[PDB]
């Protein structure tokens, strides 16, 4: 990217990081610049960086490693005296005794233990007394995105260790801290209005106007229907294969498989093993491409279907001939004394999937021009936010059934977490 904006709050950051023993939680909403201010830190930074993430999607669109393949941590919740087989190769040890700054993707989904565990076996390796064996770590992701729901399993195991499951809850963080710098800048498009009764929401400060707001936002019509260009935001993924592929139809359907090359690991791959089209679906962008012109969550058309070309009309108008898309699986190695990244493997496929529906999950960083909103009549803390910002305005949404006020369900830890910090010098943990 070279028409990039620097902004106060990025500057303040970089500000930050020069002295080494600051830690940075970078956050804002989607749409705040956070991938890309990511991008821009790395090659900013005369320091030897590693990038990693909770989930293989979320590694490779970073251009990272997950956390549990980098520090060889099992899968499962680990107390503070659990065990750890800390066999890592000399190369490991190695690269991970280079390693400057440690930069986590999606904080937000890590759940607190691994966040220990990766204290621990850095620990181990620099064999150190300091809070991750003295390597800087900057963390990027939105505050106000719910982690992965907690199993009935990690729950018994973990309370008489925690007291919460957000990743701020680090017993680490008694031993150390981090400033909170939040961006607050929205790229795509700036909406006061709209901002303003996210934030009321996720805050439990809506007011009665903004209640009535909520009412008129019910369209029977509308959300029954399918033809239109709103797409039906919905929380289960059931619902979402039965709607998209009730549309998709049996009639002229085109097939097309994943190539997969070398070394892919099955939750990393961030398309469709069988993408199953016919002229008329309705499709979403999986990658960005400027020179293209197309973004990640950019809506359209399928007009043409040919072998290695399908031709799409996008919602903005144009016309674009979409081909196959390669994502590299990487690793980090030591060129020199210097950390690199080298292919171990990739996958291949058009980047595009059906889009008459999203999940909630699926969906995780992407705005739109037009959603329904299917109540989740359940209930959970934030889902109704979480729902809402899935659009960029206001007058874009549309739901299922009339919002009520018992629908707002406050996620009171992260409201504690943001006024504690806001009047601490945005600061967390120790000093
Ligand atoms: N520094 C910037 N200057 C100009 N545009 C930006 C900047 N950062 C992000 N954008 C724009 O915002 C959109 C995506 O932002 P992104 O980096 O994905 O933010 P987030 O990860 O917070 O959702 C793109 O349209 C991109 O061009
Ligand atoms: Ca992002
Ligand atoms: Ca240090």
């Amino acid at each position: 990217m070279e028409d990039m904006i620097l902004t106060e709050e990025m500057q303040k950051i970089m500000n930050l990081i020069q002295d080494d023993e600051n830690n940075v939680f970078v956050t804002g909403k989607a749409g705040s610049g956070k991938t890309t201010f990511l991008k821009y830190l790395i090659e900013k930074s005369g320091k030897n960086c590693i990038v990693a993430a909770p989930t293989g999607i979320a590694a490779i669109n970073a251009g990272g490693v997950t956390l549990h393949s980098l520090f060889g941590i099992p899968f499962g919740p680990i107390t503070p005296y659990d065990r750890l087989e800390n066999k890592f190769s000399e190369y490991k040890v190695e690269l991970l005794l280079k390693m400057e700054l440690l930069i986590i993707d999606e904080i937000s989904m890590v759940r607190p233990d691994i966040l220990d565990t990766i204290d621990r076996k850095l620990r181990w390796v620099y064999e150190s007394d300091e809070p991750f064996g003295g390597v800087q770590v900057i963390m990027f992701g939105d505050l106000f995105q719910l982690p992965p729901v907690t199993k009935k399993q990690e729950r018994e195991i973990l309370s008489d260790f925690y007291d919460g499951f957000f990743f701020f809850n680090a017993l680490v963080f008694k031993r150390t801290g981090f400033h909170i710098v939040e961006l607050t800048k929205i790229f795509r498009q700036t909406e006061p209005e709209f901002i303003n009764v996210l934030n009321n929401i996720r805050n439990y400060q809506v007011t009665s106007d903004e209640l009535d707001l909520l009412s008129e936002l019910k369209d029977r019509k509308i959300s029954s229907s399918y033809d239109n260009e709103y797409i039906h935001i919905c929380t289960h993924k059931a619902d979402v294969e039965k709607i998209n592929a009730d549309k998709l139809g049996e009639q002229e359907i085109r097939n097309y498989d994943i190539v997969i090359k070398d070394k892919f690991p099955e939750s990393s791959i961030p398309c469709d093993l069988h993408l199953k089209l016919r002229v008329g679906a309705r499709v979403m962008s999986l990658v960005n491409d400027s020179l293209k012109g197309y973004y990640n969550g950019m809506l359209g058309i399928v007009t043409a279907l040919e072998d290695n070309v399908i031709t799409v009309r996008m919602d903005n108008g144009r016309t674009i001939k979409f081909e196959r898309y390669t994502w590299s699986n990487t690793q980090y190695t030591l060129k020199d004394n210097e950390i690199v990244k080298e292919e171990i493997g990739s996958c291949t496929q058009f980047p595009l999937t059906l889009a008459w529906a999203i999940t909630i999950h699926k969906s995780q960083g992407l705005t739109f021009d037009k959603i329904i909103i299917h109540v989740s009549h359940t209930f959970c803390p934030g889902q109704l936010y979480v729902a809402l910002s899935r659009c960029r305005t206001l007058e874009g949404i549309v739901s299922d059934a009339f919002i009520t006020k018992q629908m707002i369900i406050p996620e009171y830890a992260l409201i504690d977490f943001e006024r504690a910090y806001k009047s601490e010098g945005n600061y967390y943990g120790k000093r």
